[PDB]
């Protein structure tokens, strides 16, 4: 459904980085903010969104030590097993915030 | 690449969010959040760093209007062009954040 515009104002870019200024459900505001880099490719020279399924085909997340998720996901043979991943692997620091490269 | 570990304390993952306080770099503190939804996917049960070319394909990124976005992206041929993309069709403000749905 999308529509930030709409309750938000004081918008801007900079490289792949959307920030805003956004209503609350009370009566204040909040700035936040979003890596583009993630949600919207390039397919020869078009921009689309990018389909994700985590959400959707995985449960019950969870972190392990420092910077190990685990959840388990449904399989092609639509069976849940257990998966693990590393979050350091890509995750890194930016200067007190949290960067996917 | 990567390893936000070891200047971050703190961490933790919720749904899809994964949030830690982390390092500034002169010597202060600073709490973020990463959605993950579009960070990592799902490849029959295993969960798989998700890949995407738009920064490294793409330059001079602008919001024009309230939630359009325009760059230039390299086709195929290698030939940078025009493309615009409405970023209201699925981010969201939810309470005062901004979200991706
Ligand atoms: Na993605």
């Amino acid at each position: 459904l999308g529509k930030f515009s709409q309750t938000c104002y004081n918008s801007a870019i900079q490289g792949s980085v959307l920030t805003s200024t956004c209503e609350r459900t009370n009566g204040g505001y909040n700035t936040s903010s979003i890596d583009l880099n993630s949600v919207i490719e390039n397919v020869d020279g078009s921009l689309k969104w990018q389909p994700s399924n985590f959400i959707e085909t995985c449960r019950n997340t969870q972190l392990a030590g420092s910077s190990e998720l685990a959840a388990e996901c449904k399989t092609r043979a639509q069976q849940f097993v257990s998966t693990k991943i590393n979050l350091d692997d890509h995750i890194a620091n930016i200067d007190g915030t949290l960067k996917y490269e």
